[PDB]
């Protein structure tokens, strides 16, 4: 019955701020890795709907070139008179970033160039911003030291987040309004499934549309239905 | 609780500097190769800062070509409208920046070809002005001396800093308010490992926010904190 | 401290010689779909231990050419001579394995090509014996019936085995000496994840050298650390 | 003054012994991903020489093909008579190998192909033999599961050796009579760092040559110089 609310303050969310803005008055380079649908991906763009100086990128392994990534980058700038070559774009981002104070986000730091991730860094060092990198652990594997041997030099504040923890979900149940001891319990054995915060919210978006539908309240019963679908046991 | 400052003067920054401005009334060329992070990078831009006809640009390994790099500090010397050739190009650098008593600095002189070098040391001969090298330890190393032979006659002022001094990290600590023998002793075990500067700034930035988050004052045990994460010991 | 008996009967393993003996004395096509690790390829082993005029290749698709595949058909049948063109050895196989009222079981027929299988059906339609295809659910799924149309037309008796029943591990609870209750529940929780005949053997096997270690008899808890390794819950 | 052991049971090699023992009777794979230097070379060595059915190559990324390896293999099994094919080789294997009971030893196998790696899985498959693979982390990583989805339902058991153990270095100290606690302390201090059984041994190999030549005993300050050299805390 009530609106749904699509994002929630959590101990991710407040230990992946601090290290956000970390890097941002830091000026240096933070790289998220973590298990897969672990909320990182949400929680950068409530920094970056809450925040000044604040841009962010996706990148699709389509735009995964220098050329075409720093164009993503200029583009969300604002500059939509950036030039289509390599160099006069990093000159129009050096010009155009440097004294702002600002803060890059990236997604999905794995399918990075060795000369991709090599101009950003000597872009944000060259520029005084932050850079900050999230996506899974592949990123930090693909560093594990001579190639990325300075910039190992300056990772300021590594996260991992593996999997959720019990205050997130109980913060996420206060959000939802859910008062069930049997439902925190089952909310926090969703929450042991890979999907985490994708799952829980998509079974909590199962449950409040089954109890609307039916007019009643979200229970415990709507949860079982919902996690008994999506085929999570099924290969 | 202050504000932290975002640079310090420092004994290699005095040295440095001095190496600088030598190279600079000298018009000579100054190579500056050093460990990885020995703070190099950032006084350069300080001296950029604080004095008139100075010029800086970074060189990636996307730009190491002599049209790319000379068309870097083409625009760094703000003429946009160089020619993309590389003569026309080299002309008017050498109308531009001749008579201004400069003094041109370029970071990561490890990537420079023979002709971009070359180029660049011909330059400034033909130009009555300042060059200055930049990077780690490769640098001397590609020149040991008959494709390098009248540059290694060029050179004025090699300055090797391989690790930091303790009047460094004192100096460091006076502009931090930092009062602690214990913390005193910290901080050069932090500079005992590579990434110095880097480092201790992370540490030092870690620190400060962590106090001010808490409220309280930047004492012995956020920095053991700071210096337990970063993964240093952790392969 | 028993001998552990590599093979056990199970319900599939009844049902599936039912298969393969139809196929035999039919002489026509039987495909055998099911999940990975139903114990199906192991099954196929003891009928060609047991059975006189029976063969067996596996197809790595390596060998996944009519030339490569027919050549290890023909080593299978003894035919150290065969020639290594497609044709002559067409012909071998015609003259060698008519006549002999055999059984050809082939594994992994989900990598077959068209001309593959093509060959496969007309030689056993042109020869007179039996031919039988294993592997997963992508052999039917790559037929659904105008390349595939007669094809579908030969199918004599397709047995889909997608997951275990529990006299299957009642027997194989019977094969290896196992009376608990609780253990019986166990083996059929393990049952009930994939690589089923797999994980339960190597659960058996791990139990097993565990006890003979220990001097002990196979209980509840040795299964319990048994299934408690592997990796099972973590991604 | 005694002579040197080259090889100590311990910790490790008990556990590395029992998955490897495991894989042989299991007659299935085992993958063994660890720290670089954990010292599983070796003990896979005294694995081949204390028993019977056993062999091992090792995987050079120049012999990173199927032809290549499967030839390595091959001429381990002593069948100097190999085919420079890779089909009658990989049928000369079949009938070689199957029937032995077996178990073979693959190093390295980060550096597997998946034609490589999905040769041998099916190999000891169709041979009733053991496979046990070693080497780094990435082997684990290469998987994480349709390319590699019945090789992970194959696996058997994985064993990670991260670093040493206190037992570990105990039993080393036993195998070289060192009595000290501050040298068993010193001991576990070099354990600490990478390289562990490969430095631990050099160390000690260092320490008695030097004895030997002063007429001495092994003691701490020996110790002391052999870790004092070879540029640990230098890079
Ligand atoms: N605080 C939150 N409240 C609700 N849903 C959240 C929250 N944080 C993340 N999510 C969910 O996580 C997903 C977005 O991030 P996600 O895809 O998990 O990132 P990544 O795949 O990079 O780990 C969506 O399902 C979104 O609803
Ligand atoms: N005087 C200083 N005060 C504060 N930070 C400094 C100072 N000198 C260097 N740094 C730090 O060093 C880095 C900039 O130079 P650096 O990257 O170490 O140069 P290089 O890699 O070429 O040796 C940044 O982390 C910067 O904060
Ligand atoms: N009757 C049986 N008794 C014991 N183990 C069996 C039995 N049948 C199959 N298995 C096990 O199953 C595997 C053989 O079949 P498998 O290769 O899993 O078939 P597929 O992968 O083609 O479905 C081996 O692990 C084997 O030990
Ligand atoms: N039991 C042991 N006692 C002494 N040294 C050992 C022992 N086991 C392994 N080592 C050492 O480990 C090395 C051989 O294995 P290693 O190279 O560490 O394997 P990997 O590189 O695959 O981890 C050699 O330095 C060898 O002396």
């Amino acid at each position: 019955l009530p609106e749904p609310p699509r994002f929630v303050e959590t101990q991710t969310v407040k230990q992946i701020w601090t290290s956000m803005r970390f890097a941002s008055l830091t000026e240096s380079i933070a790289v998220v890795c973590g298990n897969p649908g672990v909320g990182k991906t949400e929680a950068a763009r409530e920094y970056r709907r809450t925040n000044n100086n604040v841009w962010m990128i996706t990148i699709t392994p389509s735009c995964a070139s220098v050329l075409e990534c720093l164009t993503e980058l200029a583009f969300e700038l604002g500059m939509n008179d950036a030039p289509r070559r390599k160099g006069p774009l990093s000159r129009a981002l050096r010009r155009r970033l440097e004294g702002t104070q600002g803060l890059v986000i990236i997604d999905e730091a794995d399918h990075l160039g060795a000369e991709v991730l090599e101009e950003l860094r000597l872009l944000q060092e060259s520029t005084r911003i932050g850079l900050v990198l999230m996506g899974n652990h592949r990123v930090y594997s693909n560093m594990t030291t001579v190639e990325f041997a300075r910039l190992f030099s300056r990772i300021a504040k590594r996260t991992a987040i593996n999997k959720t923890k019990k205050a997130d979900v109980k913060a996420i149940a206060d959000a939802w309004q859910i008062n069930g001891e049997k439902e925190l319990e089952l909310l926090q054995q969703i929450a042991q499934k890979p999907g985490a915060l994708r799952i829980l919210n998509h079974s909590l978006r199962l449950a409040a549309m089954t109890a609307h539908g039916k007019g009643e309240r979200v229970n415990e019963d709507y949860l079982r239905q919902a996690f008994r679908e999506l085929d999570l046991d099924v290969d």
